[PDB]
């Protein structure tokens, strides 16, 4: 249930019009960084070819048999480690993605979904990033909880 290599590629398949491109790239890259800070994994954005983790913005039905649901409800989903669609993280474009507190924060959502792309389940600690409910936390004080660190290190340490 894990990536069996420690150099992992991602590609941004497409950009949400909600946010400037620069802010999308920065959110995503920072989100990956959160995990590469507590494991030996290295993440590399690529701009051509097939990436391990593909990052997709889409609405409703988008060709994976798990349609999204409009504004609210499900925000995003992600497939666990594997080939093809494995690892891929999809973000519901009917949300309003933002760099701060308005709408839904892309960074925080990405940290969570990349958790799942890496093989994590959910946490019972409301402080954890892998807690199952979205809430805006102070990104200046953001930090992985002990539960996240133990989970991720059990897979990749
Ligand atoms: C679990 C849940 O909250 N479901 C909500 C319900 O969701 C239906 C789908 C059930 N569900 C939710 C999830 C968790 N999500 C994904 C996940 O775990 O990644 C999976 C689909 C892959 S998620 O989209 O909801 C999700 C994504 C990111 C995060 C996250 C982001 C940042 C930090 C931490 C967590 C949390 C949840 N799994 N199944 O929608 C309803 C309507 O939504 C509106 C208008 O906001 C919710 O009603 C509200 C807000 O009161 C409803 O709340 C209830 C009763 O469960
Ligand atoms: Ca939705
Ligand atoms: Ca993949
Ligand atoms: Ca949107
Ligand atoms: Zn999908
Ligand atoms: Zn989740």
């Amino acid at each position: 249930p894990v990536w069996r290599k420690h150099y992992i590629t991602y590609r941004i398949n497409n950009y949400t019009p909600d946010m400037n491109r620069e802010d999308v790239d920065y959110a995503i890259r920072k989100a990956f960084q959160v995990w590469s800070n507590v494991t030996p994994l290295k993440f590399s954005k690529i701009n051509t070819g097939m990436a391990d983790i593909l990052v997709v913005f889409a609405r409703g039905a988008h060709g994976d048999d798990h349609a999204f649901d409009g504004k609210g409800g499900i925000l995003a989903h992600a497939f666990g480690p594997g080939s093809g669609i494995g690892g891929d993280a999809h973000f519901d474009e009917d949300e309003f993605w933002t760099t701060h507190s308005g709408g839904t924060n892309l960074f925080l959502t990405a940290v969570h979904q990349i958790g799942h792309s890496l093989g994590l389940g959910h946490s019972s600690d409301p402080k954890a990033v892998m807690f199952p409910t979205y809430k805006y936390v102070d990104i200046n004080t953001f930090r992985l909880s002990a539960d996240d660190i133990r989970g991720i290190q059990s897979l990749y340490g």
